[PDB]
């Protein structure tokens, strides 16, 4: 099996050095992503990705391409285990908040990490997410990560990596260990590559959207409210043009004469109303605009902010790029092979009637064996 | 650049959600399969399954369709260990990754990297083959896109990236005309001005008049009365509606879009049925799997990918599946095989 | 100047005492400039003569 050599050697040499615990994010890309969950659209559309996230139930269940036939369900008490921590994590906090918490970071900076407390047989006892922007990761001489440092100065505990751990006999760890699941860019560099978020290209738009909204709060206290700019002439014997301002303004609603005409004699007073239009003082074209393009890069229907808009923002950015990437890390090293976790998709709400009407029409059909009529719409056996 | 990375990760999310399996190919006329152990066979399902550690196939699918509509190009390394049983896979860089030709027509070695590490690896051409034919040693793939005047690896790269640099650097120059004109222009209304006898000191006077009457003030929102020396007010329209170019703009978004193969609606259910049977099917799905199958396993065997494991052709797959039903003059076997289902 | 969003008197009314100056906003159109109508048809016409 494991040949220890992977082509990935290409950094390590010179374009990167060994034994310095690298962090794993920019400072201005952590900067950007706690402005951005003050902005209002940036908010609502992070909290809107990690709710729907959040919402999805999880299990341990047998994989569908099961080939292995020597399941690495090693001691099916693990797998209870598993179950347990993957619905109870770490007291004080629920798997509900933790996929909540994943998701956010995954969506802000491109990353996911964790920590595992497998006691002695792989049985693991907890497991915490740990914060990106505050953690560090050492490299090994050929590859890849060794440990994980977590913190600057007093507390320095460099929690070792998946890869070199002390193994069971079958191959589970024995001690301590952290993931820090990875999304792909370009250039390869699998751990050394840059970050791949949504954050990176609206920088633009969100600071067009504060400038607009800055111009807007700034002109709505300071434009004089007033209309009737009235003006008299520089013959009125100041003293009469007091009871002229006094008649023209004794009109309000709730005054002596409210409502009645003004007569002027002589001296004619020369009276012009200013439009004081104020509609458009956050410029609502170039507003919505940046509104909407700093939404489609988060993946989120405009809709959104009609069903069948749902259905797509369910089934095409929540599925394929919070799901799939989580459940397939989870899986790549929290169990062995022939299992593997999984989540109901029939517990998301938006998708119980296409399921329904999915299972009926293949009912209806008939060359097709009832294990498979089951297995294309989840019921495994 | 915000459209052109939107549409690039929307193809590679897309491509990353389908699930691979090997299986029998279902032009299979070659009784003497190429499936030359069956135990390389579940290895290389192991494999697809899981590639190298700290990697999984979703990643890897997502790397490969990226690099293929960036550059037109998709290379990769295995290191089967000594009976065709493939270890682990790797992608490889595509920046950074040169190779060496021959002297009749084709590539012997990948070189990846400049100076310190230097491992030419060879190519699935020339390495030490089984009596079979499968290789004993590593290589690498370097999946390649056709272009014109053939020159099948001496050929120019053929990307979304060659037909856009127009559009892209249009909406770049409209963006940046936006931000300098956001702040830059006065946002005042009322450029009041008095005249040159005024008696500068009531003319203070003047001012303190007119602006107190903004919301909280002492005198909010009641009339202005100026006696004698009559004061002009002008209100500035200040249109400012218009930075961006809202017209100039979304064309140029339609261009970056539409080159890239995606249906401006997805930026309806139909279109999302067109989008994926479309682009995503015939230009990064066909290319890969025929890659893969191609030199990955003998023939026989080849990769394939679940189509009904795409959530957009559930319905069409279920609604065709019934009308098939409907039908009497064809076999079984057939009816299966228009729609999957092997045998 | 000073009135531009992040100023010392932001959103504020210009007074000026005397010596009447003079503004006119420019309009800065720049909404046709790619020629939307006589591009169109012929990215139709070489659609088109593809059969597409």
């Amino acid at each position: 099996p494991a040949p220890s050599a992977n082509p990935a050697k290409i950094f390590i040499r010179r374009f990167f050095s060994a034994g310095v615990a690298k962090n794993v994010v920019s400072y201005s890309n952590v900067m950007a992503a706690q402005r951005a969950m003050e902005h209002p659209v940036a908010f609502r559309c992070l909290d809107k990705l990690g709710l729907t996230v959040q919402s999805v139930k999880w299990d341990v269940g047998k994989d569908p391409q099961n080939t292995q036939v020597g399941d690495g369900g090693m001691s099916a008490s693990q797998r209870k285990a598993l179950q347990q921590i993957l619905q109870r994590p770490n007291p004080t906090m629920s798997g509900a908040q933790l996929r909540y918490s994943a998701a956010l970071s995954w969506a802000c900076f491109g990353r996911m990490a964790f920590k595992v407390s497998v006691m002695s047989d792989g049985s693991v006892n907890a497991i915490w997410p740990l914060g990106i922007p505050f953690l560090k990761q050492k490299f090994d001489r050929y590859g890849d990560v060794e440990s994980f440092q977590y913190g600057d100065e007093a507390g320095k505990e460099t929690i070792p990596s998946f890869t070199k751990v002390e193994k069971n006999d079958k191959g589970r760890p024995i001690k301590n260990y952290a993931f820090m699941i990875v999304k792909p860019s370009i250039n390869g560099a699998m751990n050394f590559d840059v970050q791949n978020t949504p954050l990176q290209a609206i920088g633009v738009p969100v600071a067009l959207y504060d400038a607009l909204m800055a111009r807007a709060i700034d002109s709505a206290d300071g434009t004089p409210n007033s209309k009737w700019l009235v003006t008299a002439s520089r013959d009125l014997d100041d003293g009469q043009a007091k009871e002229v301002k006094e008649g023209i303004e004794e009109t309000k609603p709730g005054g002596d004469n409210g409502g009645e005409i003004i007569f002027i004699a002589g001296t004619d007073v020369k009276v012009q109303e200013m439009k004081n239009d104020l509609s458009d003082i956050h410029s609502k074209v170039p507003l919505d605009d940046q509104a909407r393009t700093i939404a489609g890069n988060f993946g989120i229907p405009i809709a959104l902010l009609y069903d069948e808009s749902r259905k797509a923002f369910f089934e095409d950015t929540i599925e394929p790029g919070y799901l799939t990437p989580l459940e397939d890390g989870f899986s790549m090293f929290l169990c062995g092979a022939g299992y593997r976790v999984i989540f109901d998709r029939d517990s998301i709400p938006a998708l119980r009637k296409s399921r329904a009407d999915i299972a009926a029409t293949y009912d209806k059909v008939t060359f097709i064996t009832e294990e498979e009529k089951r297995e294309v719409t989840g019921w495994p056996a």
